[PDB]
């Protein structure tokens, strides 16, 4: 029954998921003066023009836009990555207030939200196998700040009323995730983990330096979602972020 509450939130996860205290947990604080520029890094390749979204789901923890990953349609390559990683889903983490909500922090700065575009290494054939491998996943993380609206997010916002509560889903076809990306693909990268249970240490993190701007209205609609099931006492889906974890034996590399 893990969650983000006082009795089941991040500080409790290690009891069911002891890897929570592991050597390469995420998220982390990105200390920008200590991150090392790596000329080894090759440019990141985000090829999302053939993405096929399927559905959107409230899973009690966040909302998730799921894609058809049965062919090489939307993929991430280059950067720190070897090979091809297929987009399977994206989701967000966000706050109760504009001053918190991201998982990663930048020089301890918290953003209003963070977008995770989740990809799996096609060398492992499926996502479930990939999560058992140290190089199984690549998650592209993109910060959200509140300011101007992001037009490409609006189709997501407008379907949230149909998936208010835990377990609700809806058709969500022809959504183009390119509309969620900032101009710059300058990034930080480090080896880490899933930021929710099971907290598996399978992720190459790629966190973009440039945030996207979303409007207050757009994020306010995120905060009207519910963690609870239909006909249960309302618990607003807010502050579904894990705090920064110890960096331990890792170096964050910068592409710029
Ligand atoms: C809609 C949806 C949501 C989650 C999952 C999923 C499953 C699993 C696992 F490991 F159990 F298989 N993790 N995991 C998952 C994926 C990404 C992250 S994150 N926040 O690090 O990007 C954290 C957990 C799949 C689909
Ligand atoms: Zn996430």
């Amino acid at each position: 029954h893990w969650g983000y509450g006082k009795h089941n939130g991040p500080e409790h996860w290690h009891k069911d998921f002891p890897i929570a205290k592991g050597e390469r947990q995420s998220p982390v604080d990105i200390d920008t003066h200590t991150a090392k520029y790596d000329p080894s890094l090759k440019p990141l390749s985000v090829s999302y023009d053939q993405a096929t979204s399927l559905r959107i789901l409230n899973n009690g923890h966040a909302f998730n836009v799921e894609f058809d990953d049965s062919q090489d349609k939307a993929v991430l390559k280059g950067g720190p990555l070897d090979g091809t990683y297929r987009l399977i889903q994206f989701h967000f983490h966000w706050g109760s207030l504009d001053g918190q909500g991201s998982e990663h922090t930048v020089d301890k700065k918290k953003y209003a939200a963070e977008l995770h575009l989740v990809h799996w290494n096609t060398k492992y054939g499926d996502f479930g196998k990939a999560v058992q491998q140290p190089d199984g996943l690549a998650v592209l993380g993109i910060f959200l700040k509140v300011g101007s609206a992001k037009p490409g997010l609006q189709k997501v916002v407008d379907v949230l009323d149909s998936i208010k509560t835990k377990g609700k889903s809806a058709d969500f076809t022809n959504f183009d995730p390119r509309g969620l990306l900032p101009e710059s693909l300058d990034y930080w990268t480090y080896p880490g983990s899933l930021t929710t249970p099971p907290l598996l240490e399978c992720v190459t993190w790629i966190v973009l330096k440039e945030p996207i701007s979303v409007s207050s209205e757009q994020v306010l609609k995120f905060r009207k979602l519910n963690f609870n099931g239909e006909g249960e006492p309302e618990e607003l889906m807010v502050d579904n972020w894990r705090p920064a974890q110890p960096l331990k034996n890792r170096q964050i590399k910068a592409s710029f």
